[PDB]
């Protein structure tokens, strides 16, 4: 009669987070805690912490605070536990279990478990090294890695590119090779794949003096283009 339901298998990048579940059923859902216990591969059991159904109260096991996150949900008599910014230390069968007062505290009914797999020199060039361009006009930057920063399983091209105006600390502008930080004006666009990508600025205005920096990242490894450095002539 007592079941617990946990989600499927994740595999993620590292520094990602993931959220697991495990749905009770054959008993009073907020009767009983709700405890996770972490399981790497070959080696033994691990506390994490449980989560009161009744009162959303919850205790954790020292060493997870900042890593996991338990909660409940009464009206779908689900718990739930969101992993973050996983490491490969991460990599573990992750399991759900009912502890039982009337039980000595023991945990009565455990989930299937849930498993989860945190898995994943090289020359930045970019020109022109510098240029400079009347108000208004469109600009356009090149920036090209050694090997190619498109990641098929993702789909995803892991290159960022900074701007520094003089004075300042670089400015994040795009990541994910075209995808724009808020903040940031319609007039810059990135572009490519692959191997080649491309910075451009629709029209130039006079506040876009600055050197602007391409970087190749993923986790491990971090990667600076050389910079192209860019004035605005009057006109």
């Amino acid at each position: 009669e007592v079941q617990l339901q946990q989600s499927g298998p994740e595999l993620v990048k590292p520094g990602a987070s993931v959220k697991m579940s495990c749905k009770a059923s054959g008993y009073t859902f907020t009767s009983y805690v709700m405890h996770w216990v972490k399981q790497k591969p070959g080696q033994g059991l691990e506390w994490i912490g449980y989560i009161n159904p009744y009162n959303d109260g919850t205790k954790y096991n020292e060493k997870f605070k900042g890593k996991a996150t338990l909660t409940s949900d009464k009206s779908s008599s689900t718990a739930y536990m969101e992993l973050s910014s996983l490491t490969s230390e991460d990599s573990a069968v992750y399991y759900c279990a009912r502890g039982a007062y009337k039980r000595g505290y023991a945990m009565d009914y455990w989930g299937q478990g849930t498993s989860v797999t945190v898995s994943s020199d090289l020359v930045m060039s970019q020109s022109p090294s510098s240029l400079a361009v009347s108000a208004g006009e469109k600009v356009t930057m090149s920036c090209k890695s050694s090997q190619s920063l498109f990641n098929s399983r993702t789909r995803k091209n892991y290159l960022a590119w900074y701007q520094q105006k003089p004075g300042q600390s670089p400015k994040l502008l795009i990541y994910w090779a075209s995808t724009r930080e808020s903040g940031v004006p319609d007039r810059f666009t990135g572009s490519g794949s692959g191997t080649d990508f491309t910075l451009t600025i629709s029209s130039v205005q006079a506040e876009d003096l600055a050197v602007y920096y391409c970087k190749q990242s993923y986790y491990h490894m971090y990667t600076f283009g050389s910079g192209t450095k860019l004035e605005i002539k009057h006109h």
